[PDB]
């Protein structure tokens, strides 16, 4: 499939599969097996999803060699500081049953981010992490982290969908050599995205679904995407986007949908800071 080269030279797939918090462990593990069988090699989890053990089990069941898989996980904020980042990272490796991860991200822009980053630089230099990055950082926070540290984040994973398009933040990242990676590309169906008349009409041009149109739009902007489903047939649809292309006119009509509004919440809202930093997880 198609990859992009990160700023440290490593290749990352452009199409990935993300897991999320799930009531049932079995469904999570079977989904990752199905995603690998479907052709996904980039697999994304996080310590806070509390499913790393299931993800690790699924990799063992997949029959695919370790060196062909690109595994991402993320540090949860109760350990965003120097000693904590190393402790939780080792817990994550143990749960995942891995000796290294391909990409490790700070999950949220909260806590002692600089201390956690220094730890992550050391873990990378120890050969335990192929690339380090962050998630949900605005450009100000990225510029701050770069100004004071040695390694520039390889990836910043942020919400990208047709109502929250990151029209400036994506070019700002790319201009600094940071690879954007999209989560919630479908805005979890919020605001009637699946029935949106513009996206539907573009899809009918190519015999593609709204979801395929959206993932193709993300791809054409040079952004890595994470798509989730627990149904194998949807996974097969989501990955099958390398056989068509959106025109300039199509891309224009999609850009016009932007409201620069998260489907979820703002990471700059102090109530969301207060809420997330108060969560206590056994990870």
């Amino acid at each position: 499939m198609q990859t992009v080269k990160l700023n440290n030279g490593i290749a990352m797939p452009l199409l990935g599969f993300g897991v999320f918090q799930m009531t049932n462990t079995a469904e999570c593990e079977r989904a990752v097996i199905d995603a690998i069988e479907t052709g996904y090699r980039l697999i994304d989890t996080a310590a806070s999803y509390q499913n790393e053990t299931q993800v690790g089990n699924a990799l063992k069941l997949s029959g695919i060699a370790r060196d062909e898989l690109f595994i991402t996980t993320k540090l949860w904020l109760q350990d965003t500081y120097y000693e904590g980042a190393k402790a939780q990272f080792e817990r994550s490796l143990n749960r995942l049953q891995l000796d290294y991860v391909d990409l490790y991200l700070i999950h949220q822009p909260y806590g002692d981010v600089h201390g956690a980053w220094r730890a992550m630089e050391e873990l990378h230099q120890a050969g335990k992490i192929r690339a380090i990055g962050v998630s949900n950082f605005h450009p100000d926070r990225l510029a701050d982290l770069m100004a004071f540290n040695k390694i520039i984040p390889a990836v910043n994973q942020i919400e990208v969908n047709p109502f929250n398009q990151q029209l400036h933040a994506v070019p700002w990242m790319q201009s600094r050599g940071i690879q954007p990676e999209a989560w919630a590309p479908f805005a979890e169906g919020r605001n009637g995205l699946f029935q949106n008349p513009v996206l539907t009409a573009i899809g009918e041009k190519y015999g593609k679904s709204v979801g395929q149109v959206v993932l193709r739009w993300i791809f054409q902007r040079g952004i890595v995407s994470l798509a989730k489903s627990v149904r194998k047939g949807r996974m097969e649809e989501n990955i099958n986007i390398l056989d068509f292309e959106l025109s300039a006119e199509d891309m224009l009509q999609i850009a016009a949908l932007d409201t620069a509004t998260s489907a979820f919440f703002s990471h700059r809202d102090p109530a969301m800071v207060e809420w997330l930093t108060g969560r206590k997880l056994d990870v």
